[PDB]
C-alpha cells in the first residue's frame, strides 16, 4: 500500500526546467508534506537568476499526492496508490488571450523523499501580456480540482480554472488540463468523480535576495 508512505511528514524535492517564449530558467524547491492534514510547506528559488514569468503561474506546476482524503474517500486516492514508483503528471495550461503552458512532471519517491522533476514548455505568449509583462498579483490562489478516472491510461484526468488577479483589478483566466499516469505497472485506485479543494498562500522571505516564493498550501479531497 502506497498510503503508508504518507502517514507522516515527508521531505519534498522539486526540480523544474522551463522555456517560456524562449526564456530559459530553472526553479528549485524544498519543503515538507503532511497528508494527515493536507499540509504543504515549500520554498522555491530561481536557480538561473530572475524568473521570466510570474511565480503564481507556476504554483500548480511546481504534489497532489500529499492531499488529505477523508476516510470514506480513501478508496479514491490515485496519487498515493501509485507510490512509491510514482506517476507521470502532464498538464496544459491555457492563459486566456495569451500563451499556454505544456508541462510534464514525474512525481515519485527517492528513498524517503517525495520528488517532482518537472519539464515546462511555454509558447505563444504576448511579450506585453499579463504573464511576460508581470502584471499578475502575488497573493492567494484557491480553486477546486475536479478529478475523473481514466481507465484507458489506467490513471486519471482533471480540469479546473485558475483565476489570477491582475494588478489593474482584472482577472487572468488560466484553464488547466491534467493527465496522471502511473510509472509503475501495479494496481492503482481509480476514483469516482470528486475534487480537490486547494488553497495556496504565496509570500516572500524577508532575507532571501534571490527571486523566490514561500508557499503554504492545503489540499483536501471532497465531493463524495
Amino acid at each position: 500500500k502506497g498510503e503508508e508512505l504518507f502517514t507522516g511528514v515527508v521531505p519534498i524535492l522539486v526540480e523544474l526546467d522551463g522555456d517560456v517564449n524562449g526564456h530559459k530558467f530553472s526553479v528549485s524547491g524544498e519543503g515538507e508534506g503532511d497528508a494527515t492534514y493536507g499540509k504543504l510547506t515549500l520554498k522555491f528559488i530561481c536557480t538561473t537568476g530572475k524568473l521570466p514569468v510570474p511565480w503564481p503561474t507556476l504554483v500548480t506546476t511546481l504534489v497532489q499526492c500529499f492531499s488529505r482524503y477523508p476516510d470514506h474517500m480513501k478508496r479514491h486516492d490515485f496519487f498515493k496508490s501509485a507510490m512509491p514508483e510514482g506517476y507521470v503528471q502532464e498538464r496544459t495550461i491555457f492563459f486566456k488571450d495569451d500563451g499556454n503552458y505544456k508541462t510534464r512532471a514525474e512525481v515519485k519517491f527517492e528513498g524517503d523523499t517525495l520528488v517532482n522533476r518537472i519539464e515546462l514548455k511555454g509558447i505563444d505568449f504576448k511579450e506585453d501580456g499579463n504573464i511576460l509583462g508581470h502584471k499578475l498579483e502575488y497573493n492567494y490562489i484557491s480553486h477546486n480540482v475536479y478529478i475523473t478516472a481514466d481507465k484507458q491510461k489506467n490513471g486519471i484526468k482533471a480540469n479546473f480554472k485558475i483565476r489570477h488577479n491582475i494588478e489593474d483589478g482584472s482577472v487572468q483566466l488560466a484553464d488547466h488540463y491534467q493527465q496522471n499516469t502511473p510509472i509503475g505497472d501495479g494496481p492503482v485506485l481509480l476514483p469516482d468523480n470528486h475534487y480537490l479543494s486547494t488553497q495556496s498562500a504565496l509570500s516572500k522571505d524577508p532575507n532571501e535576495k534571490r527571486d523566490h516564493m514561500v508557499l503554504l498550501e492545503f489540499v483536501t479531497a471532497a465531493g463524495i
